[PDB]
């Protein structure tokens, strides 16, 4: 009396997912004077989430629902590395719009010596091949293979594959996707806050006759929100050996997954975003 109904939700995630990635994708495509230097990496991750939406989330609610993996046991490791690869592009994405968020506001004159159209091509392939490199070469030829007898039975079996890793690419991975862009990001819109309040405060000097708080309190809670306790729970559980269950640790993944719902409405509202909505349909 609870498969048909948890199912309907996850139709609705991945409905949702697809739906605003698919529009946000479409909009800069059809007209354009959407079209900007910095909207490149807002393409970028809309990319991502849409090859999330649609490759990650359908997959892993069959594991879920039926309680087996039915499909064959070479798909599993692509899905585990497609996943992680759709996780860290994301991430570094929004870490590269920070930066550039931080070098529009901090240096007006020189920001256009700095960032040119061809550049944003080379930014987004670097991003692109360390999230490759991440991914794709460790899972494959498998560095993460844990040596402990307890789950050596379901890499053998066909039917089962679930995720086991080593004590040093647990922490390889955490380190690479999630601190190091939490503390740029961090930094990033510390300064930038500092020179609105700045802005702010020297305006009131000439005029003897808020807004910046609540986008950056938006931005960050969704952002910490989304993915501090997944990253803290996989560090946890393997540098001990028995502190958090497994039903704990899949549902903090699976809240972990909404974000990339979430960026759409989040980083695009900006008039002349609703304008193009509104042109299509
Ligand atoms: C199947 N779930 C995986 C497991 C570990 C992991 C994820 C995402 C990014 C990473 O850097 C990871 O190490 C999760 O999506």
């Amino acid at each position: 009396v609870w498969v048909v109904g948890m199912g309907i939700v996850m139709s609705l995630i991945v409905l949702a997912i697809v739906f605003g990635n698919v529009l946000v994708i479409t909009a800069i495509a059809k007209f354009e004077r959407l079209q900007t230097v910095t909207n490149y990496f807002i393409t970028s991750l809309a990319c991502a989430d849409l090859v999330m939406g649609l490759a990650v989330v359908p997959f892993g609610a069959a594991h879920i629902l039926t309680k087996t993996w039915t499909f064959g046991n070479f798909w599993c490791e692509f899905w585990t590395s497609i996943d992680v690869l759709c996780v860290t592009a994301s991430i570094e994405t929004l870490c590269v719009i920070a930066v550039d968020r931080y070098f529009a506001i901090t240096s007006p004159f020189k920001y256009q010596s700095l960032l040119t159209k061809n550049k944003a091509r080379v930014i987004i392939l670097m991003v692109w091949i360390v999230s490759g490199l991440t991914s794709f070469l460790p899972i494959q030829m498998h560095w993460y293979r844990a040596t402990h007898q307890e789950a050596i039975n379901c890499y053998a079996e066909e039917t089962c594959c679930d995720f086991f890793t080593n004590q040093a690419y647990a922490i390889a991975s955490s380190i690479v996707s999630f601190y190091v862009p939490l503390v740029i990001m961090v930094f990033v819109y510390s300064r930038v806050f500092q020179e609105a309040k700045r802005q702010l405060q020297k305006i009131d000097k000439s005029e003897g006759r808020h807004k910046a708080l609540k986008t950056l309190g938006i931005i960050m809670g969704t952002f910490t929100l989304c993915w501090l306790p997944f990253f803290i729970v996989n560090i946890v559980h393997v540098i001990q050996d028995n502190l958090i269950r497994k039903e704990v640790y899949i549902l903090l993944n699976w809240i972990g997954y909404v974000n990339s719902g979430f960026n759409p409405l989040i980083y695009c509202r900006s008039p002349d975003f609703r304008i193009a909505f509104q042109e299509l349909l």
